[PDB]
């Protein structure tokens, strides 16, 4: 339970799911901003993807290689990786598995922005800090 | 066309569609979000739901009876009613049709807040003015 | 340990809302889904909504009053009272709290089906017995 | 009427947004399959991505790049190239515009497969025929 931060679990449910039987594309978004959410609230004790009126994290690049589909009722695990680019910039990958088998992988880019301009902004040292230990 | 900016018409895509190859709950609202915002824009000439920073719209209240299902790739023709209940509350009544053979129908209660204090607010003369002409 | 079944708690996560700060349409569906899942679930002990090929549960009508907003982060608490009206139908009435507050009141009344013909059936002794209990 | 089959506009709605007033990640989904989508109606005339019950489309990636955030009410073009990799996968890129800038970049990859055992499949030369045009 040390790298607990880093593991999320639940199952696919009805709205996961199209008329093709299969998780559909916004379903991993959850499953993957619940992953983020948590480690996050763990790791940092804020609160994602707003912070506060002055602090944002934003999406700036997304992929997903989507190896072998989920089905309704199934029990995934997603597992975290975040790698932090920059004082801007995080890097969370992940890793979708069901039995141990691995059914998906990608990343999401999110930048720190404060809101009020609309650009990007450092994120201040208690973050980096809280973030930085394993 | 006429009475057009009561109705919309659109298909059911593969994201309305949930694992039961049926519509789900919220294509339902799609369907009757986007008649509404087209008859506001036509009628009154203003955006929806969100007016501007001291007026919105938001839902009170909510009702549909399912009749029939409608499928992937159905046209569907949506019919609004809407009834000026006061100068703070609209009653969009709707009907769904497919090949002019109800599906669906149901009605959406919308009240005029100003969101800065989050109260109900009276609606503008001109918005009113705008509404009651047929 | 006394009515857990109908007991559900969630969050109030940025998928549940929309540019008005505040959960969406959808939002509700996705807590009270959890909610008659869970509770399916714990008292019949069989998946929902797709029970099996021959049997499934589709939603007939909805119904919702939105008393009070919730906003991304609140916990909420769901209460479930189904209402069994026939050997096929049953009306899973809701209540969802805030801080313990009510916030929101509704109900989903679902008919059970055989999706093959796409009729209406009886629920099987077996699912009755289990559900007719407490 | 050049390239018509490759422009499709939208605009972002309500139920495109989240609490951070900017279109959401599904959104993005929603524009480029509908995008997509109506390529392959007007391109080979068939319905997607469920053509019958031998032959769906999966999408097996995707990536993209948000340069710039879209907002309730903006208008949008989405500008497709597909990419013909093999007999089953095709790549379809895209580029969104807002007032002729560009916001938005991505792929995704789709492949032919057979449903009823889940393997990939040689797309008919029906479909490959016209598909090769253009
Ligand atoms: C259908 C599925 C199993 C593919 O089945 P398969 O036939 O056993 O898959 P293969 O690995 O043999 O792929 C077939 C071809 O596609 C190619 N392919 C797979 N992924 C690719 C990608 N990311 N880019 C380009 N080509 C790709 C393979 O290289 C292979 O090429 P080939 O013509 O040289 O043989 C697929 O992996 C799947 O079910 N993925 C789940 C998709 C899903 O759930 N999507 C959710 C989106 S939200
Ligand atoms: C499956 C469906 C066709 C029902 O099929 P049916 O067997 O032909 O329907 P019936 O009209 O005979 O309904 C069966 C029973 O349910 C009852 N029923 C239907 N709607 C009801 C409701 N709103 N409240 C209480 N009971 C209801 C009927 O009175 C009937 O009662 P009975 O036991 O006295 O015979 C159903 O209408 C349907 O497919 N609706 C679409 C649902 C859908 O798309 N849901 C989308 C939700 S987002
Ligand atoms: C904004 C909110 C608090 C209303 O604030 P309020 O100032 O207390 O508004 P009121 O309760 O006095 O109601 C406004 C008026 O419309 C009427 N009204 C309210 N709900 C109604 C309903 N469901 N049907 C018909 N009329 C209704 C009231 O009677 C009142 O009329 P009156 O002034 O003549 O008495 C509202 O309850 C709310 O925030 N709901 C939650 C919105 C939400 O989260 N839903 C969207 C998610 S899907
Ligand atoms: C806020 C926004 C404009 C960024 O503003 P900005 O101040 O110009 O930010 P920059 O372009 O300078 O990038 C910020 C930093 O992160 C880096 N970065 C940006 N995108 C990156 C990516 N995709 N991968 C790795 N690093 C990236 C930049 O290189 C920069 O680092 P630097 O200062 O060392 O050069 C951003 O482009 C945006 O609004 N994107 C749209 C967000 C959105 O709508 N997506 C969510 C919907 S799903």
């Amino acid at each position: 339970m040390e790298n607990i931060e880093y593991v999320f679990e639940d199952v696919v449910r009805i709205y996961d799911t199209d008329a093709q039987g299969i998780a559909h594309y916004a379903a991993y978004y959850r499953f993957f901003t619940n992953t983020i959410e948590k480690f996050i609230k763990e790791k940092v004790g804020i609160p994602y993807p707003i912070v506060n009126e002055n602090l944002w994290f934003v999406i700036a690049e997304s992929h997903a290689i989507y190896h072998r589909p989920v089905k309704l009722g199934d029990k995934l695990t997603v597992l975290l990786n975040p790698k932090i680019l920059s004082n801007k910039t995080i890097k969370f990958e992940f890793k979708v598995l069901k039995d141990g088998e691995l059914t998906t992988e990608g990343y999401v880019i999110q930048i720190a922005i404060n809101p009020k301009i609309w650009k990007s902004t450092e994120m201040p040292k208690e973050i980096m800090d809280k973030l930085s230990i394993k």
